[PDB]
């Protein structure tokens, strides 16, 4: 066990191993209570997150377990990974705080998206799809890909963030808000049981915005946003209508006058024809028919970066706990086991 020291940060007393020095608050609070630090063991600048009230309720205790399980599993160059996890507690009975350590990531894709060449768009979207192929191979659905969840460095290298945090609330999704502009229509409107294909819609929205400098579907509310979507991709045909299992939602969408899909070469004026082709394959209303991440990596738009021997998949991820009902102290004991069993990367 390392020696720990105490310091007052972010309105509480932080207690951390001596290896972490020069702690200072960082960020806007989006991912929790976070401080930057220098890790003297590795030489890395790191982010240290101290969870607030991780076990106050069943929902909070299970969410804490979920975040730790997901972060411990992710081992890929284009996905956030866990450098360390620690608690000052010496036993389960005194366990009450969890600290998570990752690489410090200053800028996100907003902070860049600058004059982006087509070569830049190729490299950025390639890296998102490489990470997504890995995530999806573990049967994990991201659900919230958007520019603020994509960390990028000075060499254009990218990592995907946002695993195991609280589900977004109805109020967070209301109005003229970026948290809804990237969502697939079937999840925005609860049309049907959704699956991993929601994430490919989000990638299409991001790619369009890198190419034009403008939000693709900046709706002022759910209904305005649906109208923007259907104007570009067309109103649904009978085949998709059958798959909308919500009778109410199916009835509303039939109240709208029918519209054909637009010509994407006339929407994305001047863009690489291979980029136009890929956008047409991602932004398909029927999710069954969208291109997958593994298929998209082989598209000719990425010919300069694609290497099928360097696009790895994930070890299997058991998420049977998601359907399990346990008491607070049982989720807490599972979390403690995962803290003490952590093995750091090479
Ligand atoms: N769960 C996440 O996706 C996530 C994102 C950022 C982040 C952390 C965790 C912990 C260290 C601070 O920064
Ligand atoms: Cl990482
Ligand atoms: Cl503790
Ligand atoms: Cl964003
Ligand atoms: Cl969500
Ligand atoms: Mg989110």
């Amino acid at each position: 066990r390392p020696t720990f020291y105490r310091q007052e940060l972010n309105k509480t007393i932080w207690e951390v191993p001596e290896r972490y020095q020069n702690l200072s608050p960082v960020g806007s609070g989006a991912y929790g209570s976070v401080c930057a630090a220098f890790d003297t063991k590795t030489g890395h600048r790191v982010a240290v997150k101290k969870l607030s009230r991780p076990f106050q309720s069943i929902i909070h205790a299970k969410r804490t377990y979920r975040e730790l399980r997901l972060l411990k599993h992710m081992k890929h160059e284009n996905v956030i990974g866990l450098l360390d996890v620690f608690t000052p507690a010496r036993s389960l009975e005194e366990f009450n705080d969890v600290y998570l350590v990752t690489h410090l990531m200053g800028a996100d894709l907003n902070n860049i998206v600058q004059k982006l060449t087509d070569d830049h768009v190729q490299f950025l979207i390639y890296q998102i799809l490489r990470g997504l192929k890995y995530i999806h191979s573990a049967d994990i659905i991201h659900r919230d890909l958007k520019p603020s969840n994509l960390a990028v460095n000075e060499d254009c290298e990218l990592k995907i963030l946002d695993f195991g945090l609280a589900r977004h609330t109805d109020d967070e999704m209301t109005g003229y808000v970026a948290t809804r502009w990237y969502r697939a229509p079937e999840i925005m409107l609860n049309w049907m049981h959704y699956n991993q294909t929601v994430d490919i819609w989000s990638v299409g929205c991001i790619m369009a915005e890198l190419l034009t400098g403008r939000t693709l579907f900046p709706g002022t509310d759910h209904i305005d946003q649906l109208k923007l979507i259907l104007r570009l991709v067309g109103t649904p045909g009978a085949e998709l209508l059958k798959k909308i299992s919500s009778e109410s939602a199916r009835n509303y969408i039939q109240s709208l006058a029918q519209m054909p899909k637009m010509n994407f070469a006339n929407v994305f004026i001047g863009a690489n024809p291979l980029a136009v082709d890929l956008l047409e394959k991602m932004l398909v209303l029927d999710s069954d028919k969208r291109i997958t991440a593994a298929q998209a990596l082989a598209h000719a738009y990425f010919a300069q970066y694609h290497d099928p021997d360097d696009e790895p998949v994930a070890d299997p991820y058991d998420q049977s706990f998601e359907s399990r009902d346990l008491l607070i102290d049982e989720w807490k004991s599972l979390t403690y086991d995962e803290v003490i069993s952590f093995v750091p990367p090479p």
